[PDB]
Formats: C-alpha cells, structure tokens, sequence
C-alpha cells in the first residue's frame, strides 16, 4: 500500500513541488473511480471560490452568471447551501444545452438556453446593469484551437460583463501541440480533487480590484511546466493514502477535499472541523448519490 | 497680455487640475502656429520617452519597431541622437506609404512597405527573435470606430511583439460619440507640448515588467473627464506666457517644451540647464526649418 503522513495538500498549482515526464500511455488508465464524479469535482471548487467571496464581502448582493452551466446537476447544491445561510444571491445560467430540471421553480434562478457570443454578452450586460456580476466559466467546445477559442471567449466574458470576481475553467494546451501564446486573467490556479486521474485542468479564480485587469502570459515553456507538475501530481501524489489523516476515507483526494470543505460556512455548530467535513461531505455525496 | 508665474508645467494627464466645459466652436480655431508643427509634437514625446528608457537601462542593444511612421522626417533626428551618443539600437520602420529619404542609406535602420496586420507581427516577432523590442506607434486610420480598431490594433502589437516598452498614440474618443467600454494599456499619459491646438491627444508610455500585461478600462464617463481637462489645458493654460520663464520664448508650450528637454542626455557639457535647452531647442529647430 502506498502511506504517507502529509501535513497539507497542494491547494494550488504553484505549490507543487516536484515534476515528472508525462508518460502518454497514462491516457489510457482508469480516468474515473466514482459514479458523478464530475459534478463533485465541480461542486467542490465552485464551493471553495464562493465562500472566500462571501468572505471577502463580495458574494451578497451579486447576481452569479454561469455560463457553460448544463446540466449542473450540482449547482442545485450550490445554490441551496448560500440561500439557507441566508446570502442573497441571483443566479443565472446560461448554456446552449438544458439545465437538470431540479434547477426549474426558483425564483433566484434564471436559465437561459443560448450560446453566448460577444454580442449577447453585451445585451445581458445591458440588462443586469447595475448588479454587481460574479462570473462563472466551464464551456467546453480538444485541440489546442479549441482551447485557444475558449480562453478568448472567457476574456470577452470578463471584458464585457466587467464581474468582481471570476472562475474560469483553465487546462493548459499540450507544449506538443503548441499554436501559440496567449494571456490568461492574472488568478490563484486553484488544483482540483475528484478531477480525472490523469487531468491537467484547474480553475483560475479571480478578484477585481479598481479599473484594471491584469493579464499574464502562457507560453510553450509555460505548456512543459504544466504538464510536468501536474503529471507528478496526477502519477505520484494523488495516488497517496495519508495515513496520518484520521479521517474514514484517506486517500489523498479526500485529504484534499477535506481541506478545501473546512473554509465552508455552515448554520449548524461543530465541536470539530473535523465534525464539520464529515458532515459536508455526507451531504455532498448524498445531495449527488454517490454511495 | 495673458501672464502668469508657474512652477512647472503639466507633464502628465494626471496632474490637469481643472476643467472646462468643451466649447464645439473651438475646432474652428487655429490648430497650428509653427511649420512642421506636428514632426515637433513627435519628436519631443519620442525623445522624452526614449531618453527614459535609456535612463533604465533598457535602450541599448533594443530594436525600435515604429508603425505608423511615415515620412518619418524627424526620426531621422531621433536615430542621429542615439547614434551620437554611442548607444546601439536597429530601428525598423513600418508603414504602408514611403519614408522621407533622408532615412535611407543607414545600415541600423529598416524601412518597411507595409501595412501591419496581427498576421504579419507574428512574422515579424519570429524574424526579430531572439531582440528586446521597443515600440513606438503612430498608426491613423477619425470615427470612434476607427479609433477603437486602432487601439485593438495597438494592443495586438504589444501581445505578439511582447515588447519591453511602448510608446502608443492616444486620444480619448468623444463621449457623444460613444460606442462601447474598452482596455489600454496601462502606462503614463505624456502631454504634448506643440499639439494642435485643441487636441486632446497624448502618448502613453509603458515599460514591462515580467510576464503580466496591466490594462485599464475606459468608459464613457473616462470620456467626459479627458474631454474637459484637456479643453482647459488647450483654452487656458497653452494660453500662458509664464514671465517667471526667463527663456527667449515665454509661451507655455516652450515652458512645457523646456522641461521635457532637460530630461535628455548630451555629449557635449553645459554649465546650466538652460544652456542645453537652449542648445537642443535651437538644434531642433534647425533641423526642421522652423523659423
Ligand atoms: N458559447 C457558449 N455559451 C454557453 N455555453 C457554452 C458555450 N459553448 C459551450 N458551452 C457549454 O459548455 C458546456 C461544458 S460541460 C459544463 C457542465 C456544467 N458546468 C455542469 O455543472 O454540469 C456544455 O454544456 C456546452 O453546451
Ligand atoms: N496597419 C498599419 N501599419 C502601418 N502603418 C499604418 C497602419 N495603418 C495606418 N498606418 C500609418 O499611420 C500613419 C499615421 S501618420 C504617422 C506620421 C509618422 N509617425 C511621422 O513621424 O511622420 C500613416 O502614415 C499611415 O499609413
């Protein structure tokens, strides 16, 4: 069995200390080991970036537009979680495909079937004009051109609708298939428990302060780096039982998750954070059916 | 006579203190007081700039790329300034109409017949590799929409050519004339001594810094303030004739001009500063064949 006793997990990308040559043959292993795991690994993040708002003061009040939202089974959870502690919140989904109908009846939430584009941006920008915008991304289009496409389309998102802060879907292009650089919005590269086994992506999260964006630079050099870090990563560390972690789940994604649920907010009061998790995550896992 | 006593002038957008609601019959006024006014105008921000860069070091062993550069006549200055002075720089000038031939025959000077898209800079950028570039643009299209293409275009420049500097034409379009929000470059806002008369252009200068790009966004209500500062700067302070000045030209725009002049490096040595303006104003001047 591979042990362990760590102290923290990586909670973001620059904290990974350690890379190894991407083997390809890895693309061929095992990519999921739980039923909806992909509405977990999304739930989770978009749990930890909404509560640091709500930390910073910035989540009441806002209307959160998700585009790249559908089905977003997940967001249901979301959405419940901020209403019951009582945050007031607008929530406005917009995806070409349809929404899990558990998301219909609320009045707090809008769902919007169209693709966005440029111009629609503007149009919705006009009309939730003068809420303050919280700006969620996940669209999917592959290639590197896909990619490229996407992250333009995420800039256009954070230009047009000007949001206070932004989670943004960020898997950097292989340096093999390299097109070109670009820029990215200056953000913490937030790492991902439940991603797929072999998985590059992380979320981008920002805060925006004043008039200015900051935008960095993703260079091919850039492309190896990531690929190395996140292939150690992937390869050795998610691969850990922490037995120093007393928890009834030790494997490092738990470890992980365990670290990103005890930030969240809850009505009820526990002796423990360790009590807190436990239960956040029985409900979790509940609320998705994952056994 | 309109006199005044000032302590200095105002170098940057930042530093207008006043406004002054824009009167329309103002464009009616005489734009220009001096022949070649505006190869002036160019020469002096570009020197100012320049000389900066030199300042910190990031001149020398540096490839210019200026677009939007013809005729080019008082680049021929620029170039001979530099050179002088030991410094080694390659200038390469881009533009779809011809130089001044007083440009030609100089092995560290390119001449380019072309008018540069985003295609043509990423063929620039892998033929000036592995250089630190330096740019300088000028381009002109009028409407908010061509400005608005130009600045995009500005911004395309920066991101292919990712330059350690820039030095880019700005002009804040009419606030009644206001089409959409949009991002520049953050960086300095050089005022203009010799300008046209109610021209409330400026050049903005940057120098970056890793691998982040800053922009800065500019609305409508930007509009009105740039509008109304730079009427006030135009109508009431280039109006001046500062007497405290004790220089052969009293004037504002010469006050002004004094102290971008006293920012430049000179072979020669001068036992006052006055005596170097002097030198380099008179120099200029001949050089142009402004009277
Ligand atoms: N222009 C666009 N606007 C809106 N949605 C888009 C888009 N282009 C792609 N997408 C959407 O991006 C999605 C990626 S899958 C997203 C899953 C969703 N976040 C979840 O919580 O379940 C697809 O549903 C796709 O239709
Ligand atoms: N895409 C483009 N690439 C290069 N030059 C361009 C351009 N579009 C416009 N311009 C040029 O922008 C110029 C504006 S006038 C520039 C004057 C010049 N800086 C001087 O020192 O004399 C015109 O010469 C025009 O041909």
């Amino acid at each position: 069995m591979d042990v362990v006793s760590l102290d923290k997990p990586f909670m973001y990308f620059e904290e990974i200390d350690n890379e190894l040559d991407y083997e390809p043959e890895s693309a061929n292993e095992v990519a999921k080991k739980l039923p909806y795991q992909g509405q977990l690994k999304l739930l989770l993040g978009e749990l930890f970036f909404l509560s640091k708002l709500q930390r910073h003061g910035i989540l009441d009040g806002a209307t959160v537009v998700y585009i790249g939202s559908a089905p977003g089974t997940h967001i249901r959870y979301l959405r419940d979680h901020f209403y019951n502690l009582g945050v007031i919140i607008k929530w406005m989904l917009i995806d070409g495909r349809h929404h899990d109908p558990i998301l219909n009846g609320l009045r707090d939430v809008t769902l919007v079937t169209r693709f966005v584009d440029e111009e629609y941006l503007r149009s919705i920008k006009k009309q939730l004009h003068p809420s303050k915008i919280i700006l969620i991304s996940d669209v999917r289009s592959p290639s590197t051109a896909d990619l490229l496409s996407n992250y333009a389309l995420q800039n256009v998102m954070i230009s047009i609708l000007n949001p206070v802060a932004s989670s943004l879907k960020w898997r950097c292009p292989f340096p093999d298939q390299w097109i070109k650089d670009f820029y990215i919005p200056h953000g913490n590269k937030m790492l991902q428990p439940f991603a797929p086994s072999y998985s590059a992506e992380m979320r981008l999260l920002s805060i925006y302060t004043g008039e200015n964006m900051r935008l960095t630079r993703v260079t091919k050099s850039d492309a190896v780096n990531y690929e190395k870090k996140m292939y150690y990563l992937n390869k050795i560390v998610r691969n850990k039982v922490v037995v120093n972690f007393d928890y009834p789940n030790q494997e490092y994604d738990y470890f992980h998750m365990y670290f990103m649920l005890r930030t969240v907010y809850c009505n009820k009061t526990f002796p423990t954070t360790k009590a807190k998790v436990l239960f956040l995550q029985q409900s979790i896992f509940r609320f998705l059916n994952i056994p």
